[PDB]
């Protein structure tokens, strides 16, 4: 099932700022024994910005390859051109990804029927499973549902990825789109409420650090246990708000380095979370019982 | 000197969205007759996102090549990535520009520190005049006053496109800088009160379809002749506001279409401008005297 906890992965860097191979297997294991449901390779928390094109599917093949199967990988391969977004969807298919991940385009400000075009020639043009992904706070552009609407029609586009944590948004969506097309959460703070709504997953930058209290959640909140769910969810909270004390992904690798599991590299114009930041960010692990 | 009114330049495509040579250097010349201070080649009216690194390179040096030294020539050369800024500014630089105009990193949110590092080492890796853009309205980040304050002390680092229409702002970043650090409008309706204010010039969207009325703008607003300003400002004001109905350059390329200046190319995720958006854009053409 492209479903559930899917986390979505940051790129372990050395100090040097090169790809650490043998850093990323670890974290593909981690999620495979903590009970991850998918992995998203190369998505926001996973700096897809500072990759370069080689680079990004390399990260997509080597998870591909260790995963063998065992649960869904999905590639980000949003662009803000649609000839580059093509390109990267071709790649990311070829590389043997069983989906992918598809930012609107951002800073260029394409009108809705631009998006509608967009999304809808992707989709045409590389038979692979494709996941929308709205994220205005990032992107400076909102697709709004009834956009969502018409590209729910489009053979091949399956879900969407809802990041503005606006639940009355989330529930608009999900009461205009098919039931087989699948609302995720790209919010981790309402990524409960969002599933108790009839969402099916969450892309989860707390997942990285809690995959097992994630994939619990998920599984509670998708099979309508809300007090479980909110639960678990509410006893996250602080570690939730504290993954986003600077911009995602600064806060989570700080978290995964503290936690052993990845070295201390990050792509400029990204910086190492700053020293004020590490007290507030520990204690939030401590008190999760991930540290 | 850098400085009055600097045509954000589109980029002419034909209908099959290939670059259109013969259009371009019909642009250049135009610019050259009007009065123009300087061209922005590539930049974002130019349609940088929807451009390779290769095609950008070729437009950057057939505007060069023709232009050949009478006015400045700006290239559009930022990115999101360090190391991409890096690799299209050295390629600008090689090509003949005359400085760079490097946007704030779009969809990573970087913090202060980071976009002070990002800038700053793209001042030390090429030597080449650089201007910083700031529009969050695009880029989801702002970089603010403090932050420009401290790269206007970096060496190569020669100004800043102020893209916000704020005045509040424009005026404490003129208060904060260098009189040697240059502040260029990004916003056409108010470019004339940010010149008033102590700016040297404007990027401008307008001045494609009226290059003439907009160099007499920035001309008279620059000498601190407000009346006359805000006289062409005053009668320019229909089409400021239609250039932007949806966005830019949609409206600009459908304009200079309708002048007969390029072919009617733009790539996705752009589209062509809507039909419910012809008249009025049209109307505001003929009031102002452009058609
Ligand atoms: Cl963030
Ligand atoms: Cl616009």
């Amino acid at each position: 099932m492209i479903a559930g906890s899917m986390v979505a992965l940051v790129t372990p860097f050395d100090a040097q700022g090169r790809l650490d191979w043998d850093s990323l297997a670890k974290l593909v294991d981690f999620h495979l024994q903590e009970g991850t449901n998918a992995i998203v390779a190369v998505g926001t928390t996973g700096e897809s910005a500072t990759l370069d094109v080689e680079e990004q599917i390399q990260v997509i093949r080597r998870v591909v390859d260790q995963v063998k199967g065992r649960i869904p990988v999905i590639a980000g391969t949003g662009a803000n051109s649609t000839r580059e977004a093509v390109a990267l969807t071709e790649a990311a298919k070829s590389g043997g990804a069983d989906a992918c991940l598809l930012v609107t385009p951002y800073y260029n400000k394409p009108t809705q029927e631009g998006m509608y075009q967009h999304f809808r020639h992707i989709a045409e043009a590389v038979a692979i499973p494709q996941i929308l992904y709205n994220v205005p706070g990032r992107t400076s552009c909102d697709m709004l549902p009834e956009t969502v609407e018409r590209l729910s029609k489009v053979p091949n586009i399956i879900g969407i990825k809802e990041a503005t944590g606006d639940l009355q948004r989330a529930k608009e969506v999900i009461e205009r789109v098919g039931k087989d097309f699948l609302v995720y959460s790209g919010d981790d703070a309402t990524a409960v409420e969002l599933m108790l709504l009839g969402g099916k997953g969450n892309i989860s930058v707390t997942a990285n650090v809690a995959p097992r209290a994630m994939s619990d959640l998920c599984a509670a909140a998708m099979r309508g246990d809300a007090a479980a769910a909110r639960a678990i969810n509410d006893r996250l909270m602080p570690l939730h708000k504290a993954l986003f004390i600077e911009s995602n992904p600064i806060p989570v690798k700080w978290a995964l380095h503290e936690m052993g599991l990845i070295p201390e590299g990050i792509r400029l114009p990204l910086t190492w979370l700053s020293p004020r930041c590490h007290e507030p960010l520990r204690q939030a692990m401590r008190q999760t019982g991930v540290l």
